[PDB]
């Protein structure tokens, strides 16, 4: 599952699962996201985690780094 | 950090972390919103972790079960 996963950096307060999951859906199926938040208001402070259905899809996501969601740019790595 | 944490059932692809501490705020601080979900379309089929800074928190947001959130009922228990 970690093998099947990417981290996804500069993820904020007001994003949802379903805005994540249509920003990767070009990359290959999504199982499952989870969205960790340790600030709820004022500057954001969080990230999320997409698991894909296939490992195949991790290296394509990679593309996806810098790439501007909900307004700012986000980072894209290989869940560590 | 489980022991100061709920288990929030029920929770949609469209919910935020903002929004779910919006509706934990009055039980006491929160220090982390993870939120998960395992379909991003159609019928939901998620949940959340709401982790409090206090353990006493936890006892207080029980109350919050069968509340509505979003419009649906949440199950609100320990995190298990």
């Amino acid at each position: 599952a970690d093998a099947r996963s990417i981290y996804v950096g500069n993820v904020d307060y007001g994003a949802t699962a379903e805005e994540l999951e249509a920003h990767f859906h070009g990359c290959g199926s999504v199982n499952r996201v989870t969205i960790l938040c340790d600030k709820f208001s004022g500057h954001p402070k969080g990230f999320a985690y997409i698991e894909f259905s296939d490992k195949e899809s991790v290296r394509t996501s990679l593309a996806l780094d810098e790439s501007l969601f909900r307004g700012r740019q986000i980072k894209v790595i290989p869940k560590r």
